[PDB]
């Protein structure tokens, strides 16, 4: 079986399009979000090393810890706040930044779901899937923000209500 | 979790399918743009449709893709060769999408192995890899750029 | 003709998601800084395109006429020997990015990583020419080493992990 691989694989795999979705992003007027982003690209690096150990020993302690979930959730609900009240279901896209975040929101849910699927079979350390949960909230409120920064409008399903 | 995949995959594409709209030229690529931002809802719908245990994707979205296929197999030149994924970079990120759309069926015909879907998604999921090879080598036509050849 | 779910239609597929991956980061490098790496990415693409051919052959019980060869996987070696020399010396853990066009390599990388994974699981229903494996496997060395002398020659740093 190969769940645990493909589980670390696939944080890696987010990890190289969070790296893509930076450089969409200007220095100046997403400074902070590009700050948060490099800081997650740390973190989904611990993510990986602690999904490739077979057992946490003594002398090894998980890396990813729950403060970095907290974290995520504080920017979250501030993005939130930020951007403007949802009216409608949200189609992924917009500005080719935002697009590009909306890619990193789906593919945190892909490696999500190879992180429940390796609990199933034996120990992770928790965090590295409340981690992967909160990311995919956490893409989506940046994407709007970055939208609504860039002044363009998320692209909506015409004539939703949420 | 196979239900739970096909409709992340599809949610998936939806992404790349929004990633690819962007690096279209809003005036050479007004009727692309316009299908594709369609298409989007469509996904959506189909993303809904996989979730359940009336279907909202429906036979004309389909028929909605074999007419501009058809059209833009006209407008692409006559191809009787391999075609490797790429060229300009907004036809490079259509072939993603393709690729991304064969990704998704795969799974949507694995779920049909384990319990009922509506066929009307697969059969979509089918032809929009279709699709998007047709539009991306009008793409790199209507930019005069060459498709990149096998050999 | 052959069933939806037929292995050998599936094993034909494997590479093209990565293919397409290719194809976008090529786009991402200019003929007159990078005519080497882009020569060697289109080659790449031609050469994945075989190994799906010969991936499809997975259940042929005759001599197979593979067309991925021993010496695409050599090639590969010895481009990832070069780069290694033209980049500065790896001395911490690199996070995936920097500059967009080293940001889809890294990509690739991953991405070929997604299908060495496949390959291995497709092992369990056929015999696979063991140079497909061979060649995906350096093929996430080589995206490595490219994506780095990329940034190199933009003179823009590899992300470090800190």
């Amino acid at each position: 079986d190969d769940t645990r691989v493909v589980a670390y694989g696939t944080t890696d795999e987010l990890n190289s399009f969070v790296g893509s979705a930076i450089t969409q992003l200007d220095e100046n007027t997403f400074a902070d979000i590009r700050g948060e982003l490099f800081k997650i690209q740390h973190e989904l690096f611990d993510c990986g090393g602690d999904l490739a150990m077979l057992k946490v020993k003594e002398d090894r302690p998980y890396k990813a810890k729950q403060e970095i979930v907290d974290f995520l959730e504080q920017r979250i609900d501030a993005y939130i706040k930020e951007a403007p009240e949802l009216e409608r279901f949200i189609l992924p896209g917009g500005s080719e930044a935002a697009a590009s975040l909306h890619v990193c929101r789906t593919i945190a849910r892909r490696a999500e779901r190879y992180v429940v699927r390796l609990q199933q079979e034996g120990e992770i350390n928790p965090i590295v899937l409340k981690y992967l949960n909160r990311l995919s909230d956490y893409f989506f409120a940046v994407a709007r923000v970055v939208n609504s920064r860039l002044q363009v409008p998320d692209v909506e399903y015409e004539r939703s209500a949420i």
